């Protein structure tokens, strides 16, 4: 028997209270700029939200993003969650300033909140995530190995409901920040921006020139004369040829390329989730630069 998770509006708030949470992580996006050799929070942030949304598994409705179980000692330790809390920490004065979020909401509303003052998409947002407790923590290991192919990737993808466009839209989230070695055991950005989100990662991929090679923790990844890399998952997308037609398409439609985002974006972050009839539609939150901040 799957857990039903009801969304429970966060009591008497509307999209006013949400746009000033939002405006807050914009701001102290833009603040706190010195981050990782000044890429920014922007690319944890995202990497938080699914992290936290990721655990999902949709045969049970264990894991996902409405819990906001990373709050907890087994999931923020999780070996695949190194270097998140670096996203959480950025996170701890906006929960302190807006304590009525739910947990589950703020690193949601983290990873779209970032990707919109990156530059993405816009990616509409519905709040109603409540708090569950430490034993609805999911186990380690419910996230993917960097290390396998095209196979590996689209029946791990099968777990979180996504089919092949949805996984090479959502990978497309690598041209944001980077590998970090001590971190995951790679090394290197995937691309040149860092924290502009654009669709660099699918013409990265089809038009350098990859090597494979060994990382100095003895781990294979692709690297390009650039100074670019690409996980062996990020290069299964171009050695299967299904997703190979995707990414062609990806690389050259950057509009294609955000309205999937923003739909496969908004999906991870609400599986496992009950909206209710009567429940607000989802919020599109303006950015810092839409209302002269
Ligand atoms: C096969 C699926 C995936 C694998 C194996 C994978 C693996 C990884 C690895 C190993 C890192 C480096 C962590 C580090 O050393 O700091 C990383 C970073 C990152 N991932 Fe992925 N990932 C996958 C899918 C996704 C998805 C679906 C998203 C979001 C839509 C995403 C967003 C990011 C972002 C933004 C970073 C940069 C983090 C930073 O710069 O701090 N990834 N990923």
């Amino acid at each position: 028997t799957p857990l039903v998770h009801v969304a429970s509006v966060e009591k008497g708030r509307s999209y006013e209270d949400f746009q000033k949470v939002y405006n807050a992580i914009a701001l102290k996006l833009r603040e706190d700029d010195e981050y990782d050799n000044a890429i920014g929070y922007g690319p944890v942030l995202v990497r938080l939200a699914w992290h936290t949304s990721g655990t999902w598994d949709k045969h049970d409705n264990t894991g996902g993003s409405y819990g906001g179980t990373y709050r907890f000692k087994k999931e923020f330790n999780d070996p695949s969650n190194a270097g998140l809390q670096n996203g959480f920490k950025f996170l701890e004065p906006i929960h302190k300033e807006f304590p009525w979020i739910s947990s589950g909401d703020l690193f949601s509303l983290g990873g779209v909140t970032a990707v919109q003052e990156m530059q993405g998409p816009k990616i509409p947002w519905r709040c109603g995530r409540v708090d569950t407790p430490e034993d609805t923590t999911p186990d380690n290991g419910r996230l993917p190995d960097a290390d396998k192919d095209a196979d590996y990737v689209r029946t791990f993808f099968q777990r979180l409901n996504m089919n092949d466009r949805e996984v090479v839209a959502l990978m497309g989230a690598h041209a944001l920040g980077k590998t970090h070695l001590k971190r995951s055991g790679y090394e290197g950005p995937w691309g040149a921006a860092n924290n502009v989100f654009t669709n660099e990662f699918y013409l990265n991929l089809l038009n350098e020139d990859w090597k494979l090679e060994k990382n100095d923790a003895n781990n294979e990844q692709w690297d390009s004369k650039s100074g670019y890399m690409m996980l062996p998952t990020d290069y299964s997308l171009i050695q299967d040829p299904k997703y190979l037609s995707i990414v062609k398409e990806y690389a050259n439609d950057q509009d294609k390329f955000f309205k999937d985002f923003s739909k496969a974006f908004e999906k991870l972050l609400e599986n496992g989730i009950t909206f209710p009839k009567d429940a607000p539609s989802p919020f599109i939150f303006k950015t810092l630069e839409e209302q002269g901040l």
